[PDB]
């Protein structure tokens, strides 16, 4: 349905700028990015929905290490804005929160995925999305794309209600590879989104098109 | 639907000659091609429709660098003839125009595509076609067919309303490879279309056929 | 339906012999083979129909070099027998005749195909079949099976109403490879058809069976 | 579903059929002139015995001997009348293809045997044969491409003669049998000596001994 | 969601693992049960209770003759509801699988070392077959290849039977089996306890809360 | 050493014509080929040596089925001309003759090879060459090139004194594939050798070259 | 030695311009390119030698259709400049001239190569190089790189004194693929040579470097 | 042998060079106009400082700025005289290829930088460059074939210009660096931020903690 | 013949394995040594004696700081002849490897989880690097691929360093490492005891002597 490219930021101005010319599907956040803006979640989240311009999905992450405390924070985040999915780190306490929140109206995402094992367990526990850190896996074991491919294949066979949500990217080739091996969508950092379209070949092709047009018509009109 | 082989020219005589013996689906133009004929678009587009002989799709490209001007030029091009698709370069300003023209009856094509990134973004923005420059990509990075194959798979998975439209060819095998890796249709320059069926082996086989027919019947009658 | 193995000949006696033990789908002809028999087409075609034993497809080829004359020859050939498909060489003039014969009751086959370019153009023009000369391609460029495989894919994707009709064979593996890579049917020369089942290992096994059966039961009875 | 008709036994020995069908999921019995001649019992007598030894109404397979097509047809009718659910095996040569052609549309289903290449199997399938049986191990002996021949033949039939399936034959080890069933064979027929050794795996016996050795050490006996 | 089974007789380990892992059921074998040395007719109701839901339970026969395997299968099946009896795939095991087919006692063919015994068990009526992946890797080095071939053979020729991966020593064997055609897997408890502890995840989580305290003050949200 | 392309004929005129423009390494014969010319071996072998123009290898084949007679026929064939290699069929009796002729100056070639088994046994028995019938193997089992590739690797590993000598060809690509998978040399029928360089594209390119040379210089002088 | 990139032209000014910044190994010519310049060979060849700047190899092609005349034209061409190799079309008459010119001081190149058969025959005949028309092969059969790869292997195995000289190119990837699959050297048209280094991404990176250096040091000095 | 000259650091910060070279096997320092402009220290001053911070006589890399070939040659001579063992980086364009041509045979070794395809790298190698540096991550950004470009370029140089080696540059993770070194790169240069995080592996810290936790439990302390 | 090493501190297990297996030497780590709880300066001479030849012995440091790693490396190296000191490849471990390079104390880089730390250790002067194959399979599932890449990287860029396979759970992991570029491997004792016991070999041997008794009478030859 076109909900494919998400932006990983907490700055409202960057969302309004990028959504004005890019098909942005929504905004994702994490405790580090939210801490950079130094703005409380119950205020910046309504500002990110307004900046987006459409009814796209928003993502916010819990911070507590206790499962019973993750569930409390998940309910508060779900009430801060509309169409919000709670991000839960896939660990022992994280799966408890994903398990308890299964069946309710609070959709969850299993984040901080570093291997296909934790991604599959989160999908079986009731998570709608799992988010592997592609570039961090490349740093630690050098098989980021292979992990995304294996995880997406495992979910399609054994837990089809859970899709892979690509995260942690440093270049366009990583983003496209994930979408090509089974990801349902991806989230990209702001600096990557601004550098996505600058292709010097396109600018050189347009300036040659306009140069030929002026030589044959004397103007830039059509 | 038999709408596969498009011709890339603004020369009316070349359109009439090729469509008489080839299954031509339509005509594509770019500012450089249109400037070669140097006849205004509001005049040459009705001539190309008449020369085509059927209601096949026609393709014209905007000239301006400003997004607001591209939208104005796209609406004027759409009114010059029927069944015309506006070609828009996939840059930052061009993606604004594709975003604004989505939903309208002004179907758009994302041209000047050099990588699968801009092609995917154009399809998600609302473009009906995306046109990678196969031979120009072979010049800059040497992965023209690979770019087409990746972009076609990405669209089939994440933006099925958009298709890949092969462009920029220098030999027959580039054309066949694009159609083999997932292209919906191709547009070829006129000089290439005149050399496609040129096969000396076929002429030798046809000559040998009728030569053996004379030796047995003394005539070319059947 | 079992219409897979066609025979390329004009000898009426050879058809009666081979159809006696082989599932022959029909008979194909060409000007060179028809010239060897030195028999007029209006006489040999009704003979081949009766020799075939069923209403299988027959194939006859035009001989003129101009489209307006290929059409006239195709109409007279279509009136000599029932269930006849006209073979037309895939060149500039041949594509004009296929274009004009499209929509009529006269079905056409594109012959003298040496590459996938002319095979695809003939299929898009309205030809029901296209016939690559496999062994002749192996002689000139050495990619006969690869050409058939590519052409079969291109038709399935872009012109599914046209099928590949394998022709020009010298051994059994060429025939079987064509049927395995997408050929709807094949035509083989009569010399190949008489040598298809020639397998000394089969005859040696049957002789061993009869030898053991005579050693036990003292007879060849059962 | 599947039907379960997958493993056939290639023998004419009644005692072996009874023993193997008692614990193995046997689908039927196949014979050939060499195998039937070893038992030295006439076909009108051994075929009813094999049907009784099989214990169910599985398919039986018997082969003609004559070289003449008209005599093959007469032998095929007599074999089809010796027992119920019998498929006649016919060698895939010129005269055998005549018999397969004449027997199509009748109530006598045929199998194309003595297949050494994919050309024989494809022609037999187009001629009207319900099954074709390549001799896998004999092909490996002559040209070393037994599995490749089976895979090509099964693919050619699936695309061009879907009413004909491949029937794997002539095997010497379990790997050949499993490869054929994996590359497109509908079913296989195995010799008796192979069927008796299919399950022989000393690793399984060692695991079973270890399981009960641990059970005796902890509970004192083998009670559960 | 019936994908991950636990291979143990430790009721306490089942209660701990089920509190945070999506456990489908519990499998046992003679060695695992004998280690705890708890009688089957008591531990099986305990496993059903500890599991928390009505998932499948698996218990294995021990005798060598088919007649006693049937007697043991009938007793095991009566100890708890929804129990599948594991039977080693040998000649006597194939007789017991055949005799039980058509009754309410479903069977699993265990101690599978090649695809031949797996296919014969499926054709004989077994609902599952369980190759010993790590033990095959020890003897012939083709554990995953055997599982892959067996899964495809069953899908083509015995679709009522499916492959049940067993005998694992690392997470990668488990994920390979689930990718090459396994319907489900059973993993030992020690492996299940080591599945989730990932040092990179812990470091990433602590870095998140460390940045949160520095920008706001504490773990408030 | 440039001894790669051999010709398979007993026709002296065909040897003279081909060697005048082709790098022919020698002449090979078999009982069927020699019977086509029907001139005795002790007479035709000196004629083929003269027609060849150089001291290239000649190949003659024994006729008898008895091993002792093959050895007598091999010694007589060796005395008819110089640089002659005796072709012996690789059967049970033929392997006796190869075993007995090992060590002598009567170099032997193992012919009538249909699988890598008999070829390997012939090389281990003392044969200098082994000749598989590529096109006949393609007829019987459809693995002609695979048989050649396996036999060449087996000899290079276990009997390096023996090489594979490609034979029985029906098109150019079979010849090139054999030389590409490890054949030392090939022998082709005369009809194929006359059709090798026959390429209509080359004639069209040469015609276009001199045609453009006339338009600029008015002559074909340089 | 650095003799890899040759230029296919007869324009003396273009050689002086391209050799000023490119490692040009030499200049190749053909009758069609030589006809465009309309300059006699005895004059342009000494001009191209001085324009090249070093004693690199020059290439000139014969024009006659008979071998006895190709030899005479090859001798006169060899006497116009130093270090010249004569290009000869690989046909029946061309192989006679290569055969006769073998052993002499006149080195030959086999041109107009459309398949590996004629490339191998020319190498075995005594040609130092063979030149496949890559782009023309891609037009007729679509296996230009595959043909070059096969020919390079066949020569390395069976005629190692002959190398493959890639010719007829339309983009950079065709050239690089040929050098990667076994081409000793390549020749490119002048239009391709002037467009080789055209990369807008390189120019955009150099402009960014100078922009940052002016922001820090206030100058472009260092 | 190997020589050990494999890992280069891409920075102009003297403090980072000292810190990283103290525990990492650093071969040298590479610079570019953007990196050098961040330090805002003139090249005749920072290059002697980087040589001192490196601690050994490793190779240093500095790049020209001018667009004119004759000015590039003058800038290359001044850079070569600022420190010892300095290789001049020159962009691979038309004017840069003129400078590489003129600088061959002299005592000034050159590197071909700003390489986005294999055509630039091959021409620079034939022109006389000792190294060529493709921007891996920038190629991935533009055409998504960074590693493929490096592998093709290294193969083309090994076959046609063996005096020129590939120098991997522009990296964002360890996987890109290792891929380049595995597909044919002679050496790589990495940013400072990447070099500081190369060894970060929480799995290693967990294994070390477990080793000493087992050691304390058995011996009482961490004595050995 | 210096290919198979045993990962144990059990002197008795070394004496048993060396009696029939071609053992090249003995490797230890803190966990394996602490289990037996025998002091290093005593067990290392015992391992040298039990080995029977002068093969390499391996012992690992335990401190966190490089300065104390050097002190522990000097003490370990003095406990027996031909001892290589294992050092974890982290920032402090790389300092100790660098400080020991050029001395008579050769080092091995252990606790290797990716090819990056393996290559840096080789460039820093380590004679061996030891990836944890089974532990990598647990965390990222690419243990053999990591060993293969690391072996090729060292052959190209640090040829003085070689890969030393460690952390195994079946024979197939061991053979895969030796095929993708490992110079040698170290295997736990339990794996070494289970390498040779093959039920098919025992059945084949007993069938040979059963046919021999039936034809002659007894095991006479």
């Amino acid at each position: 349905g076109g909900m494919k490219i998400y932006i990983d930021t907490a700055d409202v101005n960057e969302v309004k700028t990028l959504v004005s010319y890019l098909p942005i599907a929504g905004v994702t956040t994490n405790p580090t990015i939210a801490a950079k803006s130094a703005v409380k979640m119950d205020v910046v989240l309504p500002q990110l929905r307004e900046a987006l311009g459409h009814d796209g999905l928003l993502f916010a992450q819990v911070i507590s290490n206790d499962a019973a405390e993750m569930i409390e924070e998940a309910k508060r985040l779900h009430g801060y804005v509309d169409n919000l999915i709670v991000k839960i780190p896939v660990n022992k306490e994280g799966l408890k929160a994903i398990k308890a929140l299964k069946g309710t109206n609070i959709r969850t995402l299993g984040t901080a995925v570093y291997n296909a094992t934790q991604g599959l367990l989160a999908g079986l526990a009731g998570a709608e999305f799992v988010a592997p850190y592609v570039n961090r896996i490349d740093m630690l074991s050098g098989n980021g794309i292979q992990t995304v491919q294996s995880l997406a294949k495992l979910l399609a066979l054994h837990a089809p209600h859970c899709k892979v949500f690509g995260a942690s990217f440093k270049n366009n080739q990583q983003v496209l590879d994930c979408l090509q091996v089974g990801c349902e969508c991806v989230t990209i950092p702001a600096d990557l989104a601004f550098k996505m379209l600058d292709n010097p070949a396109v600018d050189a092709a347009v300036e040659q098109f306009q140069s030929d047009w002026k030589a044959a018509y004397g103007r830039l009109d059509i």
